[PDB]
């Protein structure tokens, strides 16, 4: 029986996690959902609690804590531990009845809960790429201290890469460990991208695109921030850095490829030049499920891939002139130090300004570029707590720098 | 160092094996070629012996044994154990200084050497698909007895499938064993086919295709028999049965799919519905190398797959009306017993009659069908020696039956 906690159970990752857990448990009783954690969606948490009956419930927003305790009295034969805030999150992480933790929270509570999961030697199914990009060094350090903790990637491309690896080798190392690529015989990574909604626009059309155009008739259901990142290809830029940290693959050995059908999720070239790829319909249930079952697989009732119906798969190189965010991401990664923290932070501001119609498409990369040019590399702290504080300082600095640049050329 | 014997070292598989061994050894000394075995190409064997300096040389033709003695005196600092015939093959198989044997021989002699390799608990890199189709029961029995012996597939599609599997699972079992698919969480196999030269042809056009049309195929270096089998899709038919035996996958769970670009070499759908595929340019060196390095991979200097240049991959269902050999292969496989032996034997005759312009395209399938219809299921011998004789008897009967059908019609 696999004992799981879901952090951010009402968000996109959380609800997909619970859906695939539900459907797999109908086939064979594999998962016990031991804990659910949400920010403030007390009614939805209640509905999930009624179905999954977790031992722990945690709500971040203290103002709905009493409402949750009263709602839960409706449920028959059920006495959960009901917790609140950061403190409740920490208690869940330290429970011996939880093996695996799904992190479905964005950058703030996300890195925070990831750190506590690692400190408690849990298996951590991590969807939050911003955390790896911004705090990669710190996560590596922490995993070197907490030797039984493991990060398993949930991001579709990174799960794909992970699924292409031989577990006989993966089991002798772990993600974010030095020499991971050597041990797994990895030579090169093809990181597949949908290309986003602006992939076929001319330069002249790109100058005038708005966030409405990016968010209009979205071929897949996702949040506004990641949709904007897909539009600029900064999503794939962040994913390049994520790939480098997760798998210890050199930046010269990570190739972004536009694959508009979104069937091949990424490919790995091994040192013999054989390439292995993972394929499925665009559906987050597979990456989530694999993070929870690894190194095994279990039966699902998901629709089988019909390759003849799919019929055609295409691949092309993205234009760095049309998508300068990719270039900026490689440059920041290659420069190393805290440049990735700065890249992620300045993008967070630039993304939000474009979303809210304050700046144009090419202003996004301009702002990020200027913040990166502005940054001065710092001595990397040896102490893990000092390092965390350093990352937080740089993140805050970079957000304020981007905002100041916006306010200058207002 | 990996100690490898090459059986049939001057044939296509054998020379490709020595090429990749040569190239990999320039990067790092990984392989010691300990034995070479050929039928009668004593000059080519001398040239290979001059480069690889194997401890054993063997020549099946007793007559040219004396000519090999005198040629090998020309090589300096080199006193090899020169053996001959089946007695020499067996002494090579019984050597404790040989780990792996590449079997690139066709017909009975390929099966006979395989048997002796298995009897000495060797790793057998097996390229002869006809031997698995015809003698699968016999090989399975032999592998159950000889617990440390293993067959590792060299056929490109079967190597691809094998490469897609998790070696943490593969190492708990081995090919041609009951429950292999269960242990490896395999749900379904996509068996990729080039489709051969006739995919767009109408039924009326297929009626009059000749072997010259099948063999006017300046694309990949392969022999006449397999080129004819590619044209009829009986090659894929035989590979379906091979798949069933190697990996214990049900016939209803093997799908032939036409992939004309020959980049994806086959795909495995696991029980979660995630699909893993292996990809490379059409090149037999990767499948051969993997059979010799499994469960590890080593560095090569092969050209890296350029996916953006490839650009497009296509897939479609083959038409069973146009390629009835595929339907017959499934039918023979599903019926079980010695029907695959009969299928293989009758195809051997029909293929050769078409190759020599004695029959037409649809006569191939017609002849095979009638032989299959004439065959009465036989009780499968429990004794290992009776079973080998049973297989040989049925093989012979089926070839005669096919020939008699041709002679009545002619
Ligand atoms: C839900 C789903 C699952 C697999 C693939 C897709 C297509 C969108 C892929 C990207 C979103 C993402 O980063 N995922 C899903 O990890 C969009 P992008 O490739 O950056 O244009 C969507
Ligand atoms: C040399 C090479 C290597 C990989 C793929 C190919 C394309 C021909 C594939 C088939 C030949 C074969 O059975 N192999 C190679 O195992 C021809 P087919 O798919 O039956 O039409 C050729
Ligand atoms: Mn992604
Ligand atoms: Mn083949």
């Amino acid at each position: 029986p696999i004992n799981v906690a879901i952090f951010g159970s009402t968000g996109s990752i959380g609800t997909n996690a619970l859906n695939i857990i539900r459907e797999c448990n109908k086939i064979e009783n594999v998962f016990n959902v031991k804990a659910l954690y949400v920010n403030k969606s007390v009614n939805e948490l209640y509905e999930q609690a009624r179905e999954f009956l977790p031992e722990y419930l945690c709500i971040h927003d203290k103002s709905v804590y009493e409402e949750l305790k009263e709602l839960v009295k409706n449920i028959k034969d059920y006495k959960p531990i009901i917790l609140c805030g950061d403190e409740g999150m920490k208690e869940i992480c330290s429970s011996n009845s939880i093996d695996k933790i799904v992190i479905g929270i964005d950058s703030f509570q996300g890195l925070y809960s990831t750190m506590y999961a690692i400190m408690n030697n849990k298996i951590v199914a991590l969807a939050n790429k911003e955390s790896i990009v911004s705090a990669g060094f710190f996560l590596k350090k922490l995993l070197n201290i907490h030797k039984n903790a493991k990060i398993i990637p949930v991001d579709s491309e990174h799960s794909a890469i992970f699924q292409c690896l031989d577990n006989n080798k993966v089991l002798k190392t772990k993600c974010l460990q030095d020499n991971f690529s050597k041990i797994n015989n990895i030579n090169k990574i093809f990181l597949c991208s949908s290309g986003g909604p602006f992939q076929n626009l001319t330069m002249d059309e790109l100058k005038n695109v708005t966030s409405e155009n990016a968010l209009k008739h979205p071929k897949w259901k996702m949040g506004k921030k990641i949709t904007i990142d897909s539009a600029t290809m900064m999503n794939k830029g962040l994913e390049v850095i994520e790939t480098h940290f997760l798998f210890d693959v050199d930046y010269n050995d990570i190739e972004v490829i536009v694959h508009k059908e979104c069937i091949i999720h990424s490919c790995v070239e091994f040192i013999d030049k054989s390439v292995i790829s993972q394929m499925y319909y665009p559906d987050m249930q597979i990456p989530i499920l694999y993070s929870l079952t690894w190194p095994d697989r279990i039966k699902t009732n998901l629709k089988p891939l019909d390759l003849a119906q799919v019929s055609t798969l295409t691949f092309h190189k993205p234009s760095l002139e049309h998508f300068p965010c990719i270039k900026l991401a490689y440059q920041a990664g290659i420069k190393g130090n805290f440049y990735p923290t700065v890249l992620n932070a300045s993008n967070e501001i630039a993304n939000n300004l474009f979303l809210n119609n304050k700046i144009k498409y090419f202003d996004i990369s301009s702002i990020i570029s200027q913040v990166l040019e502005s940054f001065n590399s710092q001595k990397v702290s040896e102490n893990s707590e000092d390092l965390m504080k350093q990352i937080l300082q740089i993140h805050s600095w970079a957000k304020d720098k981007a905002t100041d640049i916006y306010n200058k050329h207002n």
